[PDB]
């Protein structure tokens, strides 16, 4: 199961609405049924003159393990979209492993407003794709997304009823790490 070839960013989106503060994933849809562990995620993306750099956190809800990353790449000219390389870091943002240039993720913004966003992520590890991942984002953990963002979900051809909500998973976040 490859990522979809029919994902594009919403035109007209204000990048300022996306590159703000920290995001928490409130809801996710992973199209590959083979993927079984559920994660919580939070991240803080920043942009300067077309370069994106972001600090990312995952917590595996089933195992109570976590990992940290720093991603970096360039904004596409065509819309709010980037393909990032990523390194592995500790909680103090020291590098553990430099980026493997055979791996990347492509993040496409589908909607963003002051409180909420919807993004699509295609993670690739060499040959292999992870399958489509859709994440509904809010700035406050366990808040509901806006009506505008919920509309974006339907308009992406999805149903919110199918998403996993993270607020009931027993997440632990490292809010020190995502506060820049
Ligand atoms: C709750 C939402 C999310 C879930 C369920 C999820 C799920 C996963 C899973 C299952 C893996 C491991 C893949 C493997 O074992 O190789 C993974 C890794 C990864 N994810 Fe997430 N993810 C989420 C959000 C995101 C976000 C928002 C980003 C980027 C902004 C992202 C970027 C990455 C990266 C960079 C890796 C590392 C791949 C590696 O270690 O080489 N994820 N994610």
């Amino acid at each position: 199961m490859d990522c979809s070839t029919n994902i594009s960013p919403k035109q007209g989106l204000d990048k300022a609405k996306y590159f703000s503060g920290k995001w928490y994933v409130t809801h996710f849809l992973d199209k590959d049924p083979q993927v079984t562990d559920q994660y919580c995620s939070s991240f803080t993306p920043r942009e300067s003159d077309g370069t994106v750099k972001e600090a990312l956190y995952h917590y595996n809800a089933n195992k109570k393990t976590s990992f940290y990353n720093i991603g970096e790449g360039k904004l596409e000219s065509s819309g709010l979209q980037y393909t990032a390389k990523y390194k592995t870091v500790d909680k103090k943002k020291a590098v553990l492993k430099e980026a493997d240039e055979k791996n990347s993720y492509t993040l496409t913004v589908l909607e963003a407003d002051d409180s909420s966003a919807l993004v699509h992520i295609c993670l690739r590890e060499g040959s292999k794709d992870l399958g489509d991942l859709y994440t509904v984002l809010t700035h406050q953990k366990d808040a509901e997304p806006s009506a505008k963002v919920k509309s974006a979900v339907t308009q992406a051809g999805l149903q919110l009823s199918q998403f996993v909500g993270t607020k009931d998973l027993g997440c632990q976040y490292d809010d020190q790490f995502t506060s820049l």
